[PDB]
């Protein structure tokens, strides 16, 4: 039987209460012997080991967990043993964390996200289903090379076109841009299509030796719009700016006065936009090149935010963070 | 025939060039005069005037602007022979302007806007049509007492529910909560559902006496989040502050203390969502009551920052404004 | 409490196996009291009376069925004590259900049908919740004079808008003229628009005396069509023909002629689409006057079925038809 | 400069009335040369020329055309000089022609089909944008090997993914069960994703020397189903039936006697669904294997029926049949 990791970042997405008996079996986290006891179906697909890299809500993730479990995927997956990754996250940030992995993560083995729209405990809850579908994705053969991948409501999202699109709702996921690459239901695994943007083991990004992130912050575009959020950003010591602009990336004229002398100063600017799909365009209204700024192309704010600070690891360059844009 | 006033707040959304000849007729707004002789088709429909309101980009629309529109608007609805206003209008914040005179037009006669997403001098420009379309809607018997509405790619949608979700297609326009309410199609107009939220002339709010609107700020939250834009958002005098949060309207723990703070200071503190569609509930993770904010409830950031503004007119209690949220 | 009988056309759709006690009430029917075991929640919120109307798949739905179930419906609403009505129903022809309901069921009391994506038994169930939340939709003051409606996957759909449309998703359900009227989350009910196309008491149609609906046949139309369908709907005594054409309602030539030759022998020829959403239109392609058909416009070929159907109890004339297809 | 030839299937998709002056050139077909005159801007991309396979609405193709237009676009992406076709289609039908070239053209030069929503003559016409971008996804180094596509309203789509699923926008086209593959905007061309199903040079079929298409029905389930429309197919030499299910491709008790039958007498099956997304699966509540059928999965039953034709010129066992479909 294939051999999977489930990596948790907070508590059970599935199952609730004590567990009837104490399981002979430790997998090496409580969360995740929960997890087992709650879908025992996925004991019968996988042999399944546990680690608990955090526990925490996804609304406070941080960096320093990002570097902590992209670190970790990386050891595992260079374990010949260790087939796949399954990491079970909370909805609110599962996209940005996708996102980071897939850009770091040197492998072509599988890296699932997962997680649950209802609790537990709830009724109708999602999570058994999710997971048990997870797992599949985890050890199907088709899914080598696909890079980080989000498996919610028999759906699979590649994740750099994933986002949580809803507040509520167990469909909450989509990717507006391009749709899911493929389907899982009822653990009948099915890819229709691939991404064609380099991810994974092609990227170039290494975050082995970074124990920081550089800090990028998101602005929030909109009619009488204002320079003090910008000015903060900078006296907080900002190395970027998501601008999440008004239509196709368009700042208020005071804002964008206040952009373009955070770019002056070597803060790198990069347009993005509040609406939700779409790609924020070059030569467009705005004048990139004159001002200073990056387009993002087909991200969202929060997409386009994880890209810059990594990109910020290593370069400030206006053209070559545009490339990065570009290609990743 | 009816008539009808287009007051245009930029420039022409149909046609492009000079006339071929000088018209006879002067509608009154030179802009409009080039929308007639672009789609001539509307003059069979009605008697137009013109009227310039204003001479942006929408990306550049402040409250000023809002507030001398919608008192013209009233006025025009006042007079007898005036049976609709139509309002061309940049598709960036269309959204925020119709849902502002959504709470503020006092008239059950229709008040339609429109835009085109690529330019009149474009190939398939979509203007011609949005204009003609819109011209029909404002004349239709169905039309009175819908409220304000957007009318865009052959689709009707409420004020309330409409907001642009794409950077660049002509289909940017959506109504992600409800779907639009009416079609329009080639002129031809036909309602199928309406909005139960009170509007218009059912609204408890009066601008006819207000020269400035209240500040209010919008966040937009993420993983790693800060505490220096509240900071700087109350230091600017902010008397509103919208946080987008993560999925269900959730903060980043270091956001959420100084938001707190901000709310004891007698900011009012009002949570929306970062995702895109969806209710932003109260009793889900965060203890508004006890924090002293407002949940948004099923709008978006950019039109609960409008209501926010409309409620600090008249009052910055925390159960008056959450109640103002579950009404309109 | 209120008082709401839950009706069911077939099994269970929440809970699985025997019950784990015996109960000491009878609601009226088996498939009933497993549902309160199932969902026990409901019994506080409601008294519910339970009645099986049917025993089948919804893939086994007839006439005499509607028929049943449409009078029964009518019986309980006339009953001072009785507040709404339930009915439990597979997902494949809910729609067609639902819609002949709200032509049929004359009073202005809530009536909701529901059902499960998944069956009771499975991981991540759908039923229990959807369940709870179409008692609580029932009980609510805002639902009087809202049509029938369905609730399913959190969300409350007008049963002239609803429409299965995906395979298998617990969100298959959709509205795709016009979005849900309203939503539904652990109970918590919010309309946000209502239909203005008359139904239920608006309704002029009266099926008290009908045993037996008319023959309505629907044929698929594609590249290279026929004939012979036609003509053996013809054979078979159909008294009208939905054809679900190619793009705006258009048919192939040979299958135009046939149609033709159907509506001069008096079978009424109506044209939707298989395309899946918007209107076929009257004055686009085909000349329904000349040829002698119906436009069923903002429909779709199973409900316009159940439409043409109700319609031909009292007149074939083509007009009045048309009249009825531009009204409902 | 790449030479590119456009294929016409009917009437201009671009422009309207006479020309302005008599060209110089020939293309080779009038209505190619109108497209010239109408979108100029082609005219520096490509080398264009010009031919009439067609002049018929796409609602009346039939499979003697579709012989046609695979044979030449096979004999023309065999030439050297040749870098890509065009085929400028009708709407209603343009998914069937590209599905079926997809599965029948031998080389992996680009082949991009392209339509117009509202004619030439409109207002805010859509076919001169559409077939600008058209050429630009021809002629871009990317859109080798992604299959046949189907670019409209700024969009790329897959040709096994693509359906027309509204009767009159311009934006009726989608890929309902994977998105987009990529976008064009204004000439730009970037592809995000890519189909993993084998099409055009490794699909198995060649249709190089076949003269006529099997003959294949398709059949539209509803409740208070029929057996005539069945039995009329096979009376008229059908080698296959498409079922459009209800939900899950369920058929009616009725109907699926008479399937049943029909597969036993040496007429495929193939179970697709009216619903509009999703798969039609196997091992769901129709035991396929004991009643004889094929399933045919994530397709809808005008493409099914597309495949299945292919399929009958090679094989009409059942576990072949379900291999095709499994496949492509
Ligand atoms: N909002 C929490 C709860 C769990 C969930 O919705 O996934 C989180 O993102 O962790
Ligand atoms: N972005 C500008 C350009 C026009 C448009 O996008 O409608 C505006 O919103 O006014
Ligand atoms: N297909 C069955 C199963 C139950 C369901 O999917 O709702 C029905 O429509 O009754
Ligand atoms: N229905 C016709 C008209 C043109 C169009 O809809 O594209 C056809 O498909 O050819």
């Amino acid at each position: 039987k294939p051999q999977v990791t489930i990596l948790a970042t907070g508590g059970t997405i599935a199952g609730s209460g004590e567990s009837s008996v104490k399981s002979s079996y430790s997998a090496g986290a409580v969360t995740v012997d929960k997890l087992l006891a709650a879908v025992p179906a996925i004991n019968d697909l996988a042999t399944i080991k546990g680690e608990q890299i955090s526990s925490i809500g996804s609304q406070e993730m941080t960096g320093k967990v990002w570097l902590k479990l992209a670190k970790r995927v990386n050891e595992l997956l260079a374990q010949k043993e260790t087939e796949a990754v399954i990491i079970t996250h909370g909805t609110d940030t599962m996209e940005e964390t996708a996102f980071f992995l897939n850009l770091t993560v040197k492998s072509q083995k599988p890296v699932v996200l997962v997680g649950a729209m209802r609790p537990g405990s709830s009724m109708s809850a999602d999570g058994p289903m999710n997971l048990y579908n997870a797992v599949n994705v985890a050890i199907n053969k088709a899914s080598t090379n696909k890079g980080v991948v989000i498996v919610m409501n028999d759906e699979i999202h590649a994740a750099r076109e994933a986002t949580k699109l809803n507040t509520t709702a167990v469909n909450a996921f989509a990717s507006p841009n391009t749709g899911k690459i493929g389907t899982v239901y009822y653990g009948k695994v099915e890819y229709f299509t691939q991404s064609v943007r380099p991810h994974t083991l092609a990227s170039e990004f290494d975050i082995s030796k970074i124990e920081e992130l550089p800090r990028v912050d998101i602005l929030y575009a909109h009619p009488d719009d204002t320079d003090v959020l910008v000015n903060a950003a900078l006296q907080a010591g900002a190395k970027g700016i998501i601008h999440a602009g008004m239509g196709n990336g368009n700042p208020f004229p005071l804002t964008q006065n206040a952009l373009e002398k955070a770019a002056k100063s070597g803060v790198v600017v990069a347009r993005s936009s509040r609406v939700g799909s779409g790609s924020t365009t070059q030569e467009a209204e705005v004048d990139d090149k004159k001002l200073g700024f990056v387009a993002t192309e087909s991200l969202n704010p929060q997409k386009a935010r994880v890209l810059l600070m990594l990109a910020l690891t290593k370069t400030s360059d206006r053209e070559a963070i545009q490339k990065i844009f570009s290609t990743y």
